[PDB]
């Protein structure tokens, strides 16, 4: 996240870290047994850790489950990015604390100009790299369509929406792909790809998560 903000500990308790040995991911836990991330971040041999701040120190309100099985979606091309979600099962429930929850699925999709919550342990600078212990927090409007097309050179689809800011400074970043862009109180982004970060108009894009609830409530109904 870079031009964000430090959340403070536990104040974002729905995130999760990806590791695989080090931090590689963010998620969103979404009930005590199943986390949503991006398709792209997927790996073998995933551990999700809980209750993160300073994802170097163990500070206590910390839970490590090992991911039992994932699924990335199926019709994720990682040629266009499309349909860039996957679903990862931990092994044992979390225990669901104040600082260990869930976010809820969107009912609908959120609109154009909507502030949103964007969190994670990513790249802070736009040039060159530092990556943060503690995790950063970002709000960013959701842009309209019209203006997220000609913010890039690549094609977009309608399981994509682009937020930010056309003038550079505040965007997620590397390490920061997988997590949570919240809205309405909802999970209704995952964060998906850019170009570089937080440059003049080149906002992020983000898997709009409205249109995989079917898939995600059968999905977990029988895994
Ligand atoms: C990997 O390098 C990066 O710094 C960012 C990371 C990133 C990830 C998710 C969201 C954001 C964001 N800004 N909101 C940033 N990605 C890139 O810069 C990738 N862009 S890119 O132009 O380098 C590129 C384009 C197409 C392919 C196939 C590979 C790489
Ligand atoms: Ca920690």
């Amino acid at each position: 996240i870079v031009g964000g903000y430090t959340c403070g500990a536990n104040t974002v308790p729905y995130q999760v870290s990806l590791n695989s040995g080090y931090h590689f991911c963010g998620g969103s836990l979404i009930n005590s047994q199943w986390v949503v991330s991006a398709a792209h971040c997927y790996k073998s041999g995933i551990q999700v850790r809980l209750g993160e701040d300073n994802i170097n120190v163990v500070e206590g309100n910390e839970q490590f489950i090992s991911a039992s099985k994932s699924i990335v979606h199926p019709s994720y091309n990682s040629e266009t990015y499309n349909n860039d979600i996957m679903l990862i099962k931990l092994k044992s429930a979390a225990s669901l604390n104040s600082r260990v929850a869930s976010i809820s699925l969107p009912t609908s999709c959120a609109s154009a100009g909507t502030q949103c919550l964007i969190s994670g342990w990513g790249n802070t600078k736009s040039s060159g790299t530092s990556y943060p212990d503690v995790l950063k927090c970002l709000k960013a409007p959701i842009l309209s369509d019209s203006s997220c097309k000609s913010a890039s050179s690549f094609i977009i689809t309608s399981n994509m929406f682009c937020a930010g800011y056309l003038e550079g400074g505040k965007d997620a970043c590397q390490g920061d792909s997988g997590g949570p862009v919240v809205c309405s109180g909802k999970l209704q982004g995952i964060v998906s790809w850019g170009s570089g970060c937080a440059q003049k108009n080149k906002p992020g894009f983000y898997t709009k998560v409205c249109n995989y609830v079917s898939w995600i409530k059968q999905t977990i109904a029988s895994n």
